[PDB]
């Protein structure tokens, strides 16, 4: 069952991203919490060791193989960040080429083993991959709205550290709302709502773009060799967390693409405040300025496409 | 001047590229206090990227990556000098020391020139060995300070507090194990009698004991190959970072590491010891050992002043 000490499972733990979430968690998820680190590669087990030694009230595990039921066995949340990640080769192209099949042979355990857990998607591109996540749950028969989430956090992260950098603001406590998806134009912060902060017209259009293109930044610094890694796995314990919250009871709001009501796109990121079941309520956009009203008419042609490419590698 | 009295704390990663040095910058994000600024380098030309990666992180704390042959850019001012870089599965103890022990001497002469007075931490292995290279290279500078040379044997002691605090129902993030001695095999010794709250039947001791000393090899093969123990590591490196800086803010903590002391056992001898603005503040004793701590010390001390006999050499002659 669920709700006695929380479980949370990360699949793809043996790559940059997961080793780096394994730490952070072992390092921030409540006393008590069992963590369980599944991946292909023999090496996981050893990972799980690694972060084992560090002395924190977090009971972590190891799996590996072909089968990820061990891990997966009554846990409340999964985050599943397997597969690749941009690199200089890679356009929007590389990315699901390779993780379209992993997100969906992963979800299929999910949706056997267990069907109730809250599954963050953080595996690229985000947009699609989480359609293809909820066709699978759809045709096992146990897809629940409210337990499907793209983790979008880097995106808040990144317009939360530019907008306190710019502006002179507090960087740890600078909320950013930013909603649609996960990539390229889809990506859009609303800069508006920002407390006290007077935009120039001016930057409004600039710290959009280096928002929306931040990967760029490090990929271009790393010398080609190399995403944003670390960054990744800070984003995804800062959602892993948000959601041990809602099913713990405490009531917080993030901003992640689930299903909703479709005003926008049958997936689209906005403010949800998570609780027991996972999402509770779909919060409004709120009040936008003429450009974020413009920026997200704009967006939609590409997100909706971006999600009938998940839908159609299921069901054809 | 009784007022106000700023403070510009700077912290240097060097081998920020590798496993260790990754998940250390990004811990150091994280958990360094705001305004503090973080130097990373590596000759591995990804660095400047890894900075930028972390930057991206929203906390109060300064990143800036550095690669190329010259990590001047990196030590200028720098209070803290964390040394991660070299290797770390399919390599002979002597093959590797060849590598990294040039590459410490070389990161080290560097730190003498730039950045002489900032406390170093040698994470790079063999430890025993590696510290008592750069201890040479800032005397042949004329610079080597006693008081901020430190070998960091903090996962170590991370080892036994987990171990420990598990196979005795005590607190695991409340329990104070201390480790003195070396940094690796039978140099490594856990002082289980000085625990509060255990009560040990003799028979625990040695498989215990042998657990934290293996625990390196543990790791390495649980990886199938794959590598040596990275992400704890960081973390051990990560909290021994955020007591140097403790102490030279001005608040007194302890911790066990390896340095130059009295040389009652070896020149370099890990045991706890006071932090402050100096550095060292303070090489606290050793206090009461059992009579299996007092064999365990005796028997492995030949083998510590040999690994600081060829760091020595390395360098000297």
């Amino acid at each position: 069952f669920q709700s006695n000490a929380m479980k949370v499972a990360v699949l793809g733990a043996a790559g940059g991203i997961g080793q780096a979430l394994a730490l952070l968690l072992k390092l921030q998820l409540p006393a008590g919490t069992d963590l369980s680190l599944y991946d292909i590669a023999p090496v996981t087990p050893g990972v799980a060791v690694d972060v084992s030694h560090i002395p924190t009230a977090v009971n972590v595990k190891g799996f590996s193989g072909e089968d990820p039921t061990p891990a997966l066995e009554g846990a409340d949340v999964v985050l599943i960040s397997a597969g690749v990640a941009r690199k200089p080769g890679m356009d929007r192209s590389d990315l699901f080429n390779i993780n379209a099949g992993i997100v969906r042979g992963l979800i299929e355990k999910v949706a056997v083993t267990c069907p109730k857990a809250c599954v963050g998607i953080i595996t690229n591109p985000v947009n699609t991959t989480v359609a293809i996540a909820a066709e699978v749950l759809k045709k096992a028969g146990v897809y629940d709205k409210r337990k499907l989430f793209g983790v979008t956090t880097l995106d808040v992260l990144r317009s939360e550290t530019f907008v306190a950098e710019l502006k002179g603001l507090n960087v740890s406590r600078t909320s950013v709302p930013v909603i649609g998806g996960h990539s390229g134009v889809t990506i859009l912060p609303l800069l508006s709502q920002v407390q006290y902060a007077k935009w120039n017209e001016d930057e409004i259009e600039p710290l959009t773009k280096r928002i929306q293109n931040a990967g760029t930044e490090v990929l271009n610094a790393k010398a080609g060799g190399g995403s944003a890694t670390l960054s990744m796995a800070q984003a995804a314990a800062r959602f892993a967390r948000s959601l041990v919250k809602g099913l713990s009871g405490e009531t917080v709001v993030e901003c992640t693409y689930v299903e909703g009501d479709g005003k926008y796109a049958r997936f689209f990121s906005q403010p949800v405040r998570l609780g027991k079941e996972g999402v509770e309520e779909i919060l409004p956009i709120g009040p936008l300025s003429n450009f974020e009203q413009q920026a997200l008419e704009n967006m939609l042609p590409t997100l909706r496409a971006d999600i009938e490419l998940g839908e159609k590698f299921i069901n054809g």
